[PDB]
C-alpha cells in the first residue's frame, strides 16, 4: 500500500551501469520515466498458434509432395506454427477487436511447383465469430505463382473468448474462407475444416520510456544484451494480483537484484544492482562483470540484430531470503537468421527491514522496442517497454 502509492503516476528514472566484459570496461547512463499504471485497449504484445491443417503438414513432409517449410518470424511447437504481434485494439467490455501479427510461413513441394506463402496474419473478432486474414502467395499445378494479397483465409468460431482491462485471449475452430481456397490449388473446398487457432494479447502495460548513452565511447557488447540489466517495479499488476507485487512492496527502501546470464555457446554476465528511490527519482545502479566471451562470437563480434523479442519472466517466492527467484530465456536474433539464447537466473531481496509481498508463482509479459535518436551522435539506445503481470486467474 505504501509502496504501491509511489507508482500511481509518472515517475522519473535514472540508470547507472559500470561494466567489465572480458577486460573491456564501459559505463552506461540512462534517463527516462515509468508509468506502472499505463494502459488502454491497444495491443502492446500478442501471440497466436495455428497448425494450418494437420493433414496439410503431413502432406508437405510426405512422400507425394516431398517438401518442407521455412519460417521467418514464425516458430513451431506442439504441431502448431506460432506467431507474434504487437499491433491491434480490443474493446474488453464488448469482447471485440483486432490483432495484427508478423512472420512468414513458406511451404515447398513437387520440385518447387508448390510454393505457398502465408505472411502477417491478422484477426477480427467479436466473441461469437471472427476472420483470420493473411498475405498469401501460392502457385498452380504447373508452377505458375499467384499473388492473392491480403486475403480472408479462415472463418473463426470461438469455443472461448475472454477479455479484461489488461488482456484478451481465445480459441476458435476454423473453416476455409472462399477467398483463400484458390491458394490450395482446388484441393480444399470453401467451408472445409482447418486447424483451430489460439491467441492471447496484452492490452496496455506498465510503460517505460528510456534513453541510454555509453559514456565511455563505443559500447564493447551489443546494446540488446544489456536490456534486461538496464526496473520491474514499473510492471502493471492487475487489481486481482496486487498482493503478488514484490517489487513495489520493497519501495522506497528498494531491493537488490542479482543475475547470472549465460549466453549459449559463449560467456556469461554477473550483475548486482540496487533499485531504490533517491528523492522523487527511481534509481537503478548496476555493476556488471562478463567473462569467457569468444573474441569472434555473437557478443564481442557484434553479430546481434538491433531488435528485441517479447518474453515471459517467471517469478517464484524465495521465503528463506525474504524475496523472489526469477527465471527466463531471452532470444536475441543473430544477423545470419539464427538465435543467440541468453539464460537468465535472478534473485531479488529487499534492502529495508520492512515486510514485503512474497508472491504466488506468476509471470510478467514483457515487450521491448529498440530505436535510435536521429540527433544523438554518441553510442546510445532508446527503449520503449510495456510490462503486465499475468498467470494468476
Ligand atoms: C505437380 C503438381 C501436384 C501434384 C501431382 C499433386 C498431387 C497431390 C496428391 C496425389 C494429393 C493427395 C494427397 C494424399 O492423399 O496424400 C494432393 C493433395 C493436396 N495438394 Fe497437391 N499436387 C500438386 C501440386 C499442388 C499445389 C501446387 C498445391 C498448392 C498449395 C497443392 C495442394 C494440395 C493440398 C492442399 C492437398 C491436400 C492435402 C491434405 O490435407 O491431405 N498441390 N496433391
Ligand atoms: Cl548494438
Amino acid at each position: 500500500s505504501k509502496g504501491e502509492e509511489l507508482f500511481t503516476g509518472v515517475v522519473p528514472i535514472l540508470v547507472e551501469l559500470d561494466g567489465d566484459v572480458n577486460g573491456h570496461k564501459f559505463s552506461v547512463s540512462g534517463e527516462g520515466e515509468g508509468d506502472a499504471t499505463y494502459g488502454g485497449s491497444g495491443v502492446t504484445q500478442a501471440h497466436a498458434a495455428w497448425g494450418l491443417k494437420k493433414s496439410f503438414q503431413s502432406y508437405i513432409t510426405g512422400s507425394i509432395a516431398k517438401g518442407q517449410w521455412n519460417l521467418d518470424g514464425v516458430g513451431y511447437s506442439n504441431g502448431e506454427f506460432t506467431f507474434s504481434g504487437a499491433s491491434g485494439a480490443v474493446d474488453p467490455q464488448a469482447k471485440s477487436g483486432f490483432v495484427k501479427f508478423g512472420g512468414t510461413m513458406r511451404f515447398s513441394g513437387h520440385h518447387g511447383i508448390l510454393d505457398l506463402n502465408i505472411s502477417n496474419p491478422e484477426i477480427v473478432f467479436n466473441g461469437a465469430t471472427g476472420t483470420l486474414f493473411a498475405q498469401v502467395r501460392s502457385s498452380d499445378m504447373e508452377g505458375k505463382k499467384s499473388d492473392y494479397g491480403r486475403v480472408a483465409i479462415g472463418n473463426l468460431t470461438f469455443s472461448s473468448l475472454n477479455a479484461s482491462e489488461t488482456a484478451a485471449s481465445g480459441k476458435a475452430t476454423m473453416t476455409l474462407h472462399p477467398d483463400g481456397a484458390g491458394a490450395f490449388a482446388g484441393f480444399y473446398e470453401a467451408g472445409s475444416d482447418l486447424d483451430p487457432i489460439t491467441f492471447d494479447a496484452q492490452l496496455g502495460g506498465g510503460k517505460l520510456t528510456l534513453k541510454f548513452i555509453c559514456t565511455t565511447g563505443k559500447l564493447p557488447v551489443p546494446w540488446p544484451t544489456l536490456v534486461t540489466t538496464l526496473v520491474q517495479c514499473f510492471s502493471r499488476y492487475p487489481d486481482h494480483m496486487k498482493q503478488h507485487d514484490f517489487f513495489k512492496s520493497a519501495m522506497p527502501e528498494g531491493y537488490v537484484q542479482e543475475r547470472t546470464i549465460f549466453f549459449k555457446d559463449d560467456g556469461n554476465y554477473k550483475t548486482r544492482a540496487e533499485v531504490k528511490f533517491e528523492g522523487d527519482t527511481l534509481v537503478n545502479r548496476i555493476e556488471l562483470k562478463g567473462i569467457d566471451f569468444k573474441e569472434d562470437g555473437n557478443i564481442l563480434g557484434h553479430k546481434l540484430e538491433y531488435n528485441y523479442n517479447s518474453h515471459n519472466v517467471y517469478i517464484m517466492a524465495d521465503k528463506q531470503k525474504n524475496g523472489i527467484k526469477v527465471n527466463f530465456k531471452i532470444r536475441h536474433n543473430i544477423e545470419d537468421g539464427s538465435v543467440q539464447l541468453a539464460d537468465h537466473y535472478q534473485q531479488n531481496t529487499p534492502i529495508g527491514d520492512g515486510p514485503v509481498l512474497l508472491p504466488d508463482n506468476h509471470y510478467l509479459s514483457t515487450q521491448s522496442a529498440l530505436s535510435k535518436d536521429p540527433n544523438e551522435k554518441r553510442d546510445h539506445m532508446v527503449l520503449k517497454e510495456f510490462v503486465t503481470a499475468a498467470g494468476i486467474t
